[PDB]
């Protein structure tokens, strides 16, 4: 189970709504007996910018330098920059990985974004050989709190933003999951600028009913990286026999694997396929 | 026509292949007659956290501030910091726009997220009356020149990262497109770090030949506005009508409008369509 939960923020004002959500989630997993721990990034006057300043210790090539590479040395011989290394104390006591924010451009703030680079580094936070479902972090779950100008007409499949399924694909997918995260359905609350006192209220109570039971919820579905063929020479491509038994299929496996073929439905939004 | 292009980097290091991305990049257009300027955001300590610093005169609700509405306000009014009124500068300035930055957790850096949130304004930008290919730089033409770690075959619709056309469309449609932009084919570089000495140096030399017929390319296909209900009340949904007509359709219209059906090849990727 979890008794640990981590709650990332990234938003500047207390004002906003996002914080509102931020104080819900950290009242209601303490009531249950969680231990909650923050990251108001803001509040933490938070450098999103990766550069070889991560680095305390010599890097080992001074004239080229190369972050991945680097940090990962850094990591190992344990000269990282002091706040990225209690970030990484905090992700690793928790079992539970909350990250609230407002939609910004089809994606996570910029200050978020930075978090993850300069925090989810190699070794750390993934490895090669140690991908997705087998990823460092297996044993946690992660979901998303995301709130949106645009109401959620507008990201349906006819909506003009278009699918927000797609939207969320790259960041629980490519950070998040491929991590070993489990990511749990996405807390998404649209037009939250257009919403009246008392939808807003209830808004923050669904939140907080929800983070009751949010450790046995059932994870989104990803591909199991069993059905790749995990090495360079294969080019990390899926088996054959995947790929016989797939043609068979009438949806795709997920947004990322849509393989051509339909996407199933709120693959990134609705779990249990 | 156009004469004048920008070229946004969002690398630290000048020895690395962006840098000399971005150098060919110049001297191919200088020589066909471009008017070429640059922002290297790291060379430019630039600074991606958006604030209320953003704003230098009097806000209009300090105590409950909001953003896209003060921000909207100071740029109407002209008092948005003088640094992010630099960069709006060269966006007006520009007939094309070049975005070179290596990919980072499936999304372009932190860096440049935060760029993209500080100088797109709205009014200066977009405008929700003039959505997408209505949008205020529909007169420009924007391209990606993405470096990458993993292989072309890790981002196919068989490899583990699955579809990188997927990871394309937040950029390419809710960024820049919904501004007005006609995205052009991105220039993808794939796992440049295990490239060969010469290979690299073909792959500057392609990206040069092709940038001195650039502006004559047809750009990537995003379904246009027009089937679309662009008011509220409608919920910006698609026309009946329209609706009506893609029944029968085998293919959806793009990633994000896939509509449930089969995502053309390439949407995001290759043009034509
Ligand atoms: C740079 C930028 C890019 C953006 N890009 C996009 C995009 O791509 N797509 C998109 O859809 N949107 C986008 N947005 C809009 C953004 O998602 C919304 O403005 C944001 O989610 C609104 O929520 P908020 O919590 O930040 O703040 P607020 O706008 O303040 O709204 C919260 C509301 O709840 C009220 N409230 C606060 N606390 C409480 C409480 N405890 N109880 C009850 N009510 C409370 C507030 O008074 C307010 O009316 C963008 C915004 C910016 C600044
Ligand atoms: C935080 C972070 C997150 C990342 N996330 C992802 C991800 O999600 N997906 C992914 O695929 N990758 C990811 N990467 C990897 C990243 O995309 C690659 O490391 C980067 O694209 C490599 O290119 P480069 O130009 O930055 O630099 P370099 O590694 O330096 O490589 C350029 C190469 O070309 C050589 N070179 C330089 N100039 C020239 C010239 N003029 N002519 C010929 N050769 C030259 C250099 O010596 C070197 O060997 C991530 C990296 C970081 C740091
Ligand atoms: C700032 N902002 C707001 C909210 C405005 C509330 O005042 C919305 C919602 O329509 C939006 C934005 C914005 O900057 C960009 C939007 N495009 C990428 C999708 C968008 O929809
Ligand atoms: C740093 N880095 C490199 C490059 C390594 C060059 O040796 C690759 C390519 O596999 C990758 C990274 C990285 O940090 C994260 C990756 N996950 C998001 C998908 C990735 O594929």
């Amino acid at each position: 189970v979890g008794r640990r939960a981590l709650i990332v923020l990234a938003h500047s004002e207390r004002t906003s709504f996002n914080y509102a959500m931020k104080e819900a989630a950290a009242a209601a997993l303490k009531k249950k007996g969680w231990e909650v721990v923050e990251s108001d990034l803001y509040a933490m006057n938070f450098n999103p910018i990766i550069s070889r300043k991560d680095i305390t210790g010599k890097l080992k090539d001074p004239a080229n330098f190369q972050y991945p590479a680097e940090s990962v040395l850094a990591y190992k011989e344990g000269h990282l920059s002091p706040d990225i290394v209690a970030e990484q104390k905090k992700l690793e006591a928790a079992d539970l990985v909350i990250f609230q924010f407002p939609l910004q451009w089809f994606g996570v703030p910029a200050i978020l974004k930075g978090w993850f680079e300069r925090v989810f580094i190699g070794e750390f936070a993934y490895t090669y050989a140690a991908m997705y479902d087998k990823g460092p972090f297996r044993s946690k779950k992660a979901v998303l709190s995301i709130t949106t100008g645009g109401s959620g007409s507008m990201y349906s499949l006819q909506g003009i933003h278009g699918d927000m399924n797609v939207i969320l694909w790259p960041i629980q997918s490519g950070i998040l999951h491929f991590c070993g995260f489990q990511v749990l359905e996405p807390q998404l609350t649209y037009s939250i600028g257009h919403t009246p006192a008392d939808a807003r209220i209830q808004i923050l109570e669904g939140w907080k009913k929800r983070l009751e039971n949010i450790w046995d919820e059932t994870p989104l579905y990803f591909a199991p990286s069993s059905l790749f063929d995990l090495n360079f020479q294969a080019g990390f491509l899926m088996k054959k026999e995947v790929q016989d038994e797939e043609k068979n299929k009438k949806f795709g496996l997920s947004v990322g694997h849509h393989l051509g073929k339909s996407i199933p439905t709120d693959n990134q939004i609705k779990a249990r396929k």
